[PDB]
């Protein structure tokens, strides 16, 4: 019994990888992720130009999860592109490169340059749709008309299979609408569910203060707080997008959590907050735990239970 | 040192009450909440006609919280109106009556008949804007033009101060819009943040099954899952609605959680999942734990720290 799988025409030793933004910003981080037992890795979402990001403290963690308003600190697209092109060892595992431009034009300019490296090396694009929008408007993935424009422009500019990172939704009509938009794009072959649960607020009772500095303490939530939300989105998309893959992300701390995501429909399982907290050693433990649950259940393959969550009557 | 508050022309011994839907369906429930040490009570959100609600299991609870898709089982408006006009003992504590009609007109007919009882007995209206829209559209409070319509018509029809129960939002543009809408209506004197976090999905690893029956296992989340989300919404609306009160609801299990809510801006503090799980004895413990925190910090009243959460710079 081993967890290897094949998707998007790549081979993966197991279904685990980091979540975009965790342990993937610098060359040192990417080498450390490559050296881990993860099945794959994804680089920090990038902009055309480097960014310092928001003032610190900008990330904090707690027993039940984490909050962040990092502000997209990153080395810039030229760095991640050079990483994909010249530095990454594709014999070790596949690489996803995440992009999140400030505008549709910025996104188009980066994907045009990425396309030739994706052909030459097999680096895979994850487009981060939790990106800023026009004035007055929510993030792009919560504005379905902007999301349709961005995906049209990117599909045309890029021309190759890619995936999208989605924020969580909380209403069934939204699931219906969001999946219908994504289903208009045959190049979108995977959907990752979910990004951080937006704009929560952690307050420390002793100091009577918020715990991160930007945005008056508001920031995205990850970890145990968000698992049932993450499983919902995974399963909603799995059901509505039968010709695409779904990657789960949200609240993975154990092989059991991972098991649940795969039952919900996940092909790959991303780890954010728990990886931030525990370090890359976590991938050996998650593999071991997930194999142990499978043995106890008599499952030999992931395919045997992926997406087979049971409903009641 | 005291928990007393005076608001909306009523006097409350302390800020605690049940969350709508918990321990408030039946005359027996309402008499039990009345008997409790809560500073107030609210009745189950009602429709004109009684409802059986969804098939069971439709609520489950776990260490970090709860999921429900109850389908608004309730005894009908005539019953809650009779409880408010003839049965409730107002010398014990104040009463909120929650309504959630399936259309603007069903809300209008109910508030027209509540008005004289509100004037004569002092019952306070909480309008639950998480009611379904036309199916296939999101819930009313996630459709800002529908929410506006409902509030115009209910304001005209009722003509007395009332409050609104809001779902959580996750995007600053949403906070901005939702508050602007509410700020159009001077009779909306209190905003309760938040209802359950919509359409999560709990999966049981052993059985490989969702844990509630309706909606293929999708339901609203409460409890520890949702505290930072609830704090964010309380503070967002506190900061955007300076002429309105904010009541806090979500994730309260302790006097410390109540303290955080209050710091965020909460006036009243509602207790759902933890009350469902622990029973009405929770109110004495909450009061004792909140008083202990206040004593240790030197606070004598709630207004000394309400809304005084600190930001960093
Ligand atoms: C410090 C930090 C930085 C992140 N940066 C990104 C990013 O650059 N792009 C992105 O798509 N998601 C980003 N995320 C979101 C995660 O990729 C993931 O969607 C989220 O944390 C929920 O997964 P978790 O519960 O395992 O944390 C970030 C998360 C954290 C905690
Ligand atoms: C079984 C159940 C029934 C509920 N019914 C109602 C309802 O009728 N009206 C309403 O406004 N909120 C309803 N809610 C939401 C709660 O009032 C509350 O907003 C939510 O559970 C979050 O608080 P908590 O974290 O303390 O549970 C219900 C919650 C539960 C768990
Ligand atoms: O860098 C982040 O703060 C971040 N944190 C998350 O939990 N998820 C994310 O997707 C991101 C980056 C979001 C983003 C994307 C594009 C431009 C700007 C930003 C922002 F960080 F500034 F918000
Ligand atoms: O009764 C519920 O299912 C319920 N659960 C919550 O956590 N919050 C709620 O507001 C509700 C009631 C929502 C509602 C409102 C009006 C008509 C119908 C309903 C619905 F339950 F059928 F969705």
């Amino acid at each position: 019994m081993c967890l290897k799988l094949n998707l998007l025409d790549h081979v993966f030793a197991n279904p685990f990888m980091n979540a975009a933004g965790v342990l993937c910003s610098t060359e040192e981080d990417l080498r450390c992720m490559t050296a881990s037992s993860s099945g794959a890795l994804v680089s920090k979402s990038c902009t055309s130009a480097p960014r310092d990001g928001n003032p610190e403290p900008r990330y904090m963690a707690f027993p039940l999860g984490s909050i962040n308003s990092m502000g997209l600190p990153n080395l810039g697209f030229d760095f991640y592109l050079k990483y994909a092109s010249d530095l990454h060892d594709y014999s070790k595992k596949p690489l996803f490169l995440s992009i999140s431009g400030l505008s549709v034009e910025e996104n188009v300019a980066m994907v045009r340059r990425l396309a030739p490296v994706a052909q030459e090396k097999g680096v895979l694009l994850e487009l981060n749709l939790s990106c800023p929008n026009v004035p007055g408007k929510p993030q792009v993935a919560y504005d379905f008309e902007a999301m349709r424009t961005y995906l049209q422009q990117v599909s045309l500019a890029y021309g190759l299979p890619f995936g999208v990172k989605m924020p969580p939704y909380f209403d069934i009509a939204h699931f219906d609408t969001a999946a219908a938009v994504l289903n208009e794009f045959p190049l979108v072959k995977f959907v990752t569910c979910v990004n951080s649960v937006g704009n929560g607020l952690v307050i420390d009772a002793e100091s009577e203060s918020v715990v991160i500095k930007p945005k008056q303490g508001f920031g995205g939530l990850g970890g145990k707080y968000i698992l049932p939300t993450a499983l919902a989105n995974v399963n909603a998309f799995y059901r509505r997008c039968p010709d695409k893959l779904v990657f789960g992300c949200g609240g993975v701390y154990s092989g059991e959590d991972a098991f649940l995501h795969i039952l919900a429909g996940a092909s790959m399982v991303q780890v954010g907050t728990a990886l931030q907290e525990e370090g890359p050693g976590i991938f050996t433990r998650l593999e071991d735990e997930l194999l142990e649950i499978m043995a106890r259940k008599g499952y030999r393959t992931l395919e045997e239970f992926r997406g087979r969550v049971k409903t009641i009557e």
